[PDB]
């Protein structure tokens, strides 16, 4: 497929690029970003796959409103990124075992056995990108 | 007060740093970010656009905004949460006009269709190293 082509593309665009800007919208309608660090790199799926703590204050948004921006910016590469898509929580045990590192442990002392650890998944939609003035688009 | 200092942090804390990445949300509740140069140095960011543009038509159905700013090397992410409205006032683009800005706005002010967003900040949600990383707030 060209689906491949276009994964393989976006891995190209944000491998380096570790902190993304992940926004999202509240009940008020307000918009709040979040510096994310994605787990694994894309591949056939396009998902992009974040630890968090269930708890955490996105969470709630998220759940109220799955339709979610990441943004990725890279100056060191002049390059910009706009990844639309929508996001859910889930606790997949197989998928946290899979994406876990041990420098996880830092925010997670109790690693997997975190009662409250968790991961927020993103179904990539749209993205648009700035290699400039309008972007170029990949539709997933 | 407190208030003069909370500008004065918030301009600590994005005056180096060029490019936001600029989200709105469309009537489809999809949330979609874009590269913007801010333009000058009030709790107010200002941006130039074009009137036509499709960012314009989602801010005038959904006027909540986010702006972030992100900097690896100078250890920072910001968070902007404002409410953005379309400005078309001479006057203002002349005082906010730099040459940089040419290469998205070729006849400059002459652009037929050039004119202004204005964000009015709401809160700043910013990580950085004075914060260690964890979350901090500024509202307005
Ligand atoms: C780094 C860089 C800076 C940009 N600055 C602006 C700008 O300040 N104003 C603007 O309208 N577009 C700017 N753009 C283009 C926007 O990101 C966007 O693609 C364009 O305005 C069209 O958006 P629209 O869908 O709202 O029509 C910039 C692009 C790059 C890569
Ligand atoms: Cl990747």
């Amino acid at each position: 497929t060209d689906r491949t082509q276009e994964i393989q593309k976006l891995h190209e665009l944000i491998k380096n690029i570790d902190y993304g800007m992940f926004t999202t919208v509240d009940d008020d309608g307000s918009l709040h970003s979040y510096p994310m660090s994605k787990s694994g790199d894309i591949n056939s799926e396009a998902t992009l796959w974040f630890f968090t703590y269930a708890g955490s204050h996105k969470v709630t948004e998220i759940e109220h409103h799955e339709q979610v921006n990441v943004s990725f910016s890279s100056p060191e590469q002049q390059r910009y990124v706009s990844i639309s898509g929508t996001s859910q929580l889930v606790k997949d045990r197989n998928k946290m075992r899979e994406l876990w590192k041990p420098e996880l442990q830092t925010w997670f002392p109790k690693g997997l056995d975190e009662p409250d650890i968790a991961l927020l998944k993103v179904n990539i939609n749209q993205v648009n990108y700035w290699d400039s003035f309008k972007p170029q688009t990949i539709s997933f």
